[PDB]
């Protein structure tokens, strides 16, 4: 049994995970990227790879934190849960790629304000007249929210608003992020400790739905087979993620994209596309606010840890990584923040507010094709 229920364990994962019929792109991506083939085919090979992983270090993740306890189940989500994020994003430091690393960070928060947003309620309200989530967990987390991407965007705000100072930039995002550091520390408190009931009924209530869709009975897999699972997706997604990154300046010169788009529009969607699979399924079930619950809950890990860590990760490892972002990127993710939030804020959405949201996150993306590299 001992094998034979290793491989149910294999499948249950699998078969809760979302997109995993792009897993036939994991052999491509390796392929093609430890023979170095071609540039471009091996950035998108290993970025259509990185995705179903994702969802299974996710679920994986998920599993092992449950009988994990309170906390340390909470340090596992602050680290496997944003491991696509983190593990990208260390590798691109590694290879100096600042300015890849601050784009895919506030790239991440506009597909959560914007895109999983539009696409859902899009979904979730083309056979409906509105849909509902007033008074619940989701318009709690989104202030929330509002308050950390404010937070994160001021040393952006101040360097776009002046009227040496190199050095001082630096000192303020490092400054910066043992701040929000200090903040992510009490909103662990704040979720597995005072709060812990709203966000476990928020968690319940989703991973309820997500079976029904799934359509397999929840069975939960031991420590022993989830952490397999876990440190096997992660070191292949490792791998997949070294191969990404190792191509972005050739796909960069190749094609006609910087990599400000690159960071922005395509970086993101690796760590994202699984997830917000997950909130558009749960949205056409009627319950947008645990759809948006995943969405504003990744923006959290996004703007409270994940950010500000990299730029302590950057300290470490002597590579300038700051909070300095463009003015434009910092203009726009203050547009997309109040409108998400304004959004969630009246409670009642509807397909039309969908495809505005939509529409303006191309509109922004086509703006930032058009972005200066040089
Ligand atoms: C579900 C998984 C099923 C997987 C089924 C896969 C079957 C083929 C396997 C080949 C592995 C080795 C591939 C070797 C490819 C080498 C590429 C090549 O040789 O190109 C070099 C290039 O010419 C330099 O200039
Ligand atoms: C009420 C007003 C309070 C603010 C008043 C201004 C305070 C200025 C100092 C920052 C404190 C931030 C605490 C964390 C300081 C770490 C910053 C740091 O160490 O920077 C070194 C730099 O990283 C080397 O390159
Ligand atoms: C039964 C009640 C009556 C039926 C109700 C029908 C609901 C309408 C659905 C619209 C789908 C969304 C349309 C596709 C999304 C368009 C988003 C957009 O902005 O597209 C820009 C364009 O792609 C740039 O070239
Ligand atoms: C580190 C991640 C490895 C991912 C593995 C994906 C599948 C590769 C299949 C066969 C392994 C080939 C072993 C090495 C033998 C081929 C020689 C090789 O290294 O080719 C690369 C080329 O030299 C460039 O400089
Ligand atoms: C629930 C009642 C019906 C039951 C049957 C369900 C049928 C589902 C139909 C279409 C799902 C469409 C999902 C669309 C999700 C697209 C999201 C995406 O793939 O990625 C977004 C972005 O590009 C990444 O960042
Ligand atoms: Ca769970
Ligand atoms: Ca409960
Ligand atoms: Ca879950
Ligand atoms: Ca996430
Ligand atoms: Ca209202
Ligand atoms: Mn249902
Ligand atoms: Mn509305």
């Amino acid at each position: 049994t001992a094998w034979r229920a290793a491989v149910y364990d294999l499948q249950y994962i699998l078969k809760a995970s979302p997109l995993n019929f792009l897993l036939v792109f994991v052999p491509l991506g390796l392929i093609w990227g430890h023979f170095q083939l071609s540039h471009t085919l091996t950035f998108l090979f290993n970025f259509l790879a990185i995705i179903p992983l994702a969802a299974i270090l996710a679920n994986a993740t998920e599993e092992l934190a449950d009988k994990a306890g309170n906390t340390i189940g909470g340090l596992l989500n602050a680290t496997f849960g944003n491991a696509v994020e983190l593990i990208v994003s260390i590798i691109a430091l590694k290879k100096g790629q600042v300015r890849i690393v601050q784009a895919s960070m506030l790239g991440s928060l506009l597909s959560n304000l914007l895109l999983v947003l539009g696409l859902c309620f899009i979904f979730g309200g083309y056979n409906r007249v509105q849909q509902t989530f007033n008074q619940t967990a989701a318009q709690t987390m989104s202030s929330l929210l509002a308050i950390a991407c404010a937070s994160l965007l001021i040393p952006a705000a101040f360097r776009a608003t002046l009227p040496f100072i190199d050095g001082k930039i630096l000192e303020l995002s490092r400054g910066t992020s043992i701040v929000i550091l200090i903040v992510y520390v009490l909103f662990l408190y704040f979720q597995l400790g005072s709060h812990h009931a709203l966000f476990e009924q928020q968690e319940e209530e989703t991973d309820e739905v997500m079976s029904t869709i799934s359509r397999n009975p929840h069975h939960s897999l031991s420590v022993k087979s989830s952490l397999v699972i876990l440190l096997g997706t992660t070191v292949i997604i490792s791998f997949c993620a070294d191969f990404l990154v190792g191509t972005i300046d050739n796909v960069v010169e190749s094609t006609g994209l910087s990599k400000t788009f690159i960071g922005l529009i395509v970086i993101p969607i690796v760590g994202n596309a699984a997830e917000h699979v997950t909130s558009v399924l749960v949205a056409m079930k009627d319950k947008m606010d645990l759809a948006l619950g995943v969405a504003i809950g990744s923006s959290l890990q996004v703007a409270l840890f994940v950010t500000p860590f990299m730029v302590l990760v950057g300290w470490m490892i002597d590579v300038p990584m700051t909070l300095n972002f463009s003015t434009f990127e910092t203009a726009t993710l203050f547009i997309a923040v109040f409108l998400s939030n304004y959004l969630i804020l009246d409670g009642e959405s509807n397909w039309l507010e969908g495809v505005m949201s939509l529409a303006m996150y191309i509109l922004i993306a086509m703006a930032f094709f058009y972005y200066p590299d040089e």
